[PDB]
């Protein structure tokens, strides 16, 4: 209830640190186009595809707003503030708004084009709440909100997959109709508002261990449990016996221990330094991949396992990373200097170093003839006592996932990272209401091709509520920060250049502070 | 009292199950000319035309909004769940909007058009409260919501019928100038509104039945009612005698029976495999119609009759049931393949097949010397005893008809199917305002006939809210229900293709369900 | 909660009149078989019966009451007082009681039967009050309770038929489980109880009329309406001319009328007399038929129409009365003179004679040239203005029938005769509960074929409440009564024989008494 002459909301961009908790906000600009013209199309993988990248799905005119990208709400310092401070974060609930619509409609002329105000326009927006449609968010899609305030973003299309034999589609392929759920329609001085409040969650870890996992032990005290020394003698003629020792200071691998690493399923691994790797094409042949009806498919970057060993920085898991691009870059064969390569070195105390093997077990059963011998395990599920990290979460990644509706889950943490729910924010879809040409002056039922080309621009609030865990560390010596350089620079980093373009110059993970196991 | 950028409503495209009752909304987008230069034109058939297609009426300027379509207010998945599981349904009340009202002015310079907001632009809109204009909306025309909630339509126009003699007009032909009728004028931000409420009306039947009209006997069980079962000597030399019997479970077609099946008007009988039927032109000369007033007329689709006899499904009887073309069909001239050809068959149990004689009269009085001969009845009007089933309703297809205000009528279920209804929703009438042009400077009191040309779209919103009839079956085995074929296929039914066109492949009755006589 | 040795009810058969109404109460007893082995057969028509005798349905344990018969309730002295004084009857409310069970157990040993008391064995009983199973009790079979008080009956098994084609079964065949309804467990010494109400229905006409349809004008006075009286000069040279009069006393025939006979379907008309009829066998071939679903079908009794018109008591129509058998008549082939057959002739006066055509309708357009022809109607559908008569009800017949539950049914009086109604008196279902033998002393799955055989018996009460509607008129001559024969007679009529078997000599209807139209 406001008209053509009053703002509909205004500009919210700050953000403020209660010290309990924090609340973030992002408002951005944004423009939507008129997807396909107006029209629902089924979309399906060419013909000549191979058999694992066939889909079957369906386009819609619907355009959706995603801000499931972190440095949508944080900016690098306030990002700072969080990791360098806090053991644990999670979202509490958050609140969106769009304001101040445009909608805006196009002739074009020769070679001029000419844009005007239509003030009787409409557009239309709704919030899936019941989850009933395809939740496309956690995929990792482009088009989130930019990470600095001052760019103008363009509103993705909303489109969705479901069951497919080949390219063609099954008797269960679903098509939804984004028209049949009810939309508030809105001109130039209407505006849309909702609030959401996330399900309880576990805190991320924002720490990384002090202590190794098989490190646990007293150091300085020897145990009271025996394990096995010897299965010969010592001296003189070698024969079979069995001898028994405490095992202490001087050789901790033989402990007994109480708990076990993370899962482990195992990844190649591959050299930064050009001409160390081998000479050969192997992204799809030598990768390792889940066979899921007939189609395989990458495990990427897979389950939580440490990058790299102590001492081997240059190496790196194949698709056992998150990678990001730096700014300018190709979307097709990038070079490895071009992309950011993020590094989860941090669990090597506890998760399996993913390029490594889980361990060793025995394959038969000794006697006096037949020596012992023992298999190689690359790939382990859940034994009892095991425990492991998560994947980090970085400036610029996943927030959430949708745990998917099924019977079992388990530990239904995101792959690529951040916060898994079951409930997780709505989609909040959005599309440019029709407007037809003139029609004929003699009635025909065929259906209008012929529409007034026309978009809309406008403005959009996301104010999140995070909660935080302090550190309550007694450590004495100075945990490590994450720092700016001082050292002087042609750029400052995460900042414009002389073009005006942000960039981003490398991923940051939350894990600084340190925790003992 | 709204302004021009304040939405005047909101998009519900929802349906709710209460599981007594569902209620359906659809809101569509619709687009309205201005017919024949804001001219009440009478039209009458050429000369020339046969005498029975000869007609006398008048077109107006108006247009209309009709939703009598089904699928106007069901998905394909809430008419599965209503067919399946319910043995009636009846409509209650309805509520209909319209809202974000948009004029459009159109000028034409060179070969390039230009369309532009007319903010004071008025649109016209009443409804016929007291049935006081003709009733066109029963006849099965186009112009209805489109099926497929995306879409936008054109608003057809309304234009009517009287009487006629030749192409020429008697003088109780009645004139009706709509622009006589208290209606309301709407700017953009004037919205109209009005409910309605259904009269009481007979549920229309879900079900099939579970047994035959002749077969309600007890098969184990004799009859005690005596029957003639031989007029002539079993053995010997044949004589003249009467001999009587009980009948019973080996002879049923001879046991006394209490009903009569429904009233008959024969059809004739097309085969679907080509070259079956005969060779020679008979749509019109060969077929079942009434003669009024000098005029012959098709009965289409007619009384209801069974569309076949059992293990016949090939044949179809002519002009015998509704045929719905598939998405891009010819309106002239359509192949077999092309069109849909619906199937009264459910109905076997009780109404005669549409194709077949209602039975056998005896036509003379027999005597020693003359033997008995028998008359065949191929048209039977309403006997005492007499069960029939009306024909089914469809996905597409009528909702309703107005029974004509006359002083008698039989039976008034529309013969197309549907609601008979006395008071039928109301027809809603629509039209642009004239704007005139320039004027000369100088006064005539000649007419205007100079008019700047504009059109109007904008949104419309039907809920009906539908009551249930639940089934209450004891059936032991598993019923029929309608269900989508599990097997691939390159298009998805009731499902937009690549282009974007919604397509409807087969009819859909509402009878699956059975219940007993 | 009585026990072994206390009578769980008492015997009431009066008939007690309070002359605005007439309680009639029928107790008999009853012996109940167990019906092919407890087991659910299905049953179908033999391959290489005709089409028309196809059938396909299910044969159950269970039995069941049926009372529908009137002189079930009647006295032949109870229905001389009902016929006589009263012009109308139906029936308001009814009781219905079992009590008195016994079940007997029975084993044979070499060749001699031996019979005791199971007195823990159980009989189910339930009454289907939602109409959930097929309806059988319309269909004028035998099986319900003897006409004679002192008489013990067998209660008739329980099946059903469902839809067929030819020999074989559609999958909208319904299967029932009686098994799956809740019913009541009795032993020795439990009862059964329940009451009905009948809904509103018309009295029967228990009267016949005074005058015919045709002469209801006055006959001394002459009309004020002309009619054609010539179409052509009455002397000299003939020549075309139109002459008018006024039709009075002198010619009734020619008078304008308000009112037509009831619908026709013309029936064949047989002679009673040996050598009148025709040599041939036409039961089948030269009957009238209805063609149902490609079966013929006989239209028996058919449509109420006088069996005979003034001075011809001699033919009756072929299959249009009800027929029923003398006391020890056969079931297949009986004579003439064993039969007894029932007349209509009271119905004279509005309804048609079966065996004659409705009218006369004229088939062409006459000129100078062609001379007027005229078409014969044996077949007339309703028509406004048509009056008729149901038929009879006799001392033995149905009283009631369910309307089967359809969309349409026109003028539902049941065509054997008696009340139509759409919530007839419940289905009372009985069966003995399966008492196992000796199982093996080894578990297996297999079913129990083994059953100890035995049957129960015990008593049955029904009391109706009928209500009476009397005669009012102002005749002045003795009506007609049904009175006995004073004339001396080896037996006497309605009354047992020396060798103890009860008879009915005669069918007697319900129409005496007369009033006018
Ligand atoms: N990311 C994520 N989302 C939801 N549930 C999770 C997740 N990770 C683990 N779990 C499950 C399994 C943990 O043992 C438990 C901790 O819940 P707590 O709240 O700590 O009692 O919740
Ligand atoms: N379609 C339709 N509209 C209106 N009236 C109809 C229709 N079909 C039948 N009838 C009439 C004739 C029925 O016997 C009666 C049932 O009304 P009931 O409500 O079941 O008591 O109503
Ligand atoms: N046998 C039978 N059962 C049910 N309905 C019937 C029957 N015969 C006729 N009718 C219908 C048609 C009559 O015009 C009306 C009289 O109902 P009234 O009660 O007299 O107002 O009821």
């Amino acid at each position: 209830a406001d008209g053509v002459g009053n703002s509909s909301g205004n500009w919210h961009c700050d953000s403020q640190w209660l010290g309990d908790r924090v609340i973030t906000t992002s408002t951005r600009t944004w423009a939507l186009p008129t997807y396909n013209n107006h029209l629902y199309k089924q979309i399906s993988s060419q013909s000549g595809a191979t058999n694992d990248n066939h889909y079957f799905g369906y386009s819609t005119p619907w355009g959706y707003f995603d801000f499931n990208r972190f440095h949508c709400h944080f900016s690098p310092r306030d990002w700072q503030r969080l990791i360098n401070n806090n053991w644990g974060f999670r979202p509490k609930r958050l609140n969106f708004k769009l304001f101040n619509i445009q909608v805006k409609e196009v002739t074009q002329n020769d070679g001029t084009t000419t844009i005007a105000n239509n003030l009787t326009s409409t557009v239309q927006v709704f919030t899936d709440s019941e989850y009933q449609l395809p939740y496309v968010l956690g995929s990792a899609h482009q088009g989130c909100l930019p990470p600095f305030p001052a760019d103008v973003f363009m509103v993705p299309q909303y489109g969705y997959l479901t069951l497919n034999n080949g390219s063609q589609a099954v008797g269960r392929s679903s098509f939804y109709c984004l028209e049949y759920f009810p939309s508030q329609m809105l001109r130039t001085g209407n505006n849309f508002q909702f609030s959401y409040t996330f399900e309880d969650v576990p805190f991320h870890s924002s720490y990384a261990h002090s202590q190794s996992l098989d490190r646990l032990m007293n150091p300085l005290i020897d145990q009271y449990l025996y394990y096995l020394n010897r299965t010969q003698t010592a001296s003189g003629t070698q024969q079979s016996r069995l001898l028994f020792s405490q095992a202490g200071p001087t050789s901790m691998s033989l402990q007994a221990k109480n708990w076990l690493p993370g899962p482990c399923y195992r990844q190649q691994r591959l050299s930064k330094q050009a001409n160390d790797n081998n000479n050969s094409n192997f992204p799809w042949t030598g990768a390792t991949k889940y066979h899921l009806n007939g189609r395989d498919s990458l495990v990427n970057p897979g389950p939580a396992m440490a990058s790299h060993k102590d001492d081997k920085e240059k190496f790196f898991p194949m698709h056992g990373t998150l990678i990001f691009g730096k700014e300018g870059t190709n979307a097709n064969n990038a070079d490895l200097e071009n992309v950011m390569i993020t590094d989860e070195e941090e669990i090597r105390t506890t998760n399996p170093v993913a390029t490594e093997q889980y361990g060793t077990v025995s394959n038969n059963l000794q006697n006096s003839n037949a020596g012992p011998t023992t298999g190689t395990v690359n790939h382990q599920g859940a034994l009892p006592g095991m425990v492991w990290q998560d994947r980090d979460v970085y400036l610029q990644g996943p927030i959430w996932a949708k745990i998917p509706h099924t019977d079992g889950h388990f530990h239904p943490s995101p792959l690529m990272g951040g916060f898994g729910l079951k409930h997780p924010p709505p989609q909040i879809m959005i599309k440019n209401t029709p407007v037809p040409a003139n029609p004929p002056t003699n009635f025909s039922a065929a259906k209008f091709a012929s529409f007034i080309t026309q978009y809309s621009t406008g403005q959009v609030s996301v104010e999140i509520e995070w909660e935080l865990q302090k550190e309550n560390s007694k450590r004495w010596n100075p945990e490590i920060q994450y720092t700016s350089n001082y050292n002087k620079s042609v750029n400052v980093d995460f900042t414009v250049d002389t073009n005006g373009v942000y960039s981003e110059p490398r991923p940051i993970g939350t894990r600084y502070l340190t925790r003992n196991l």
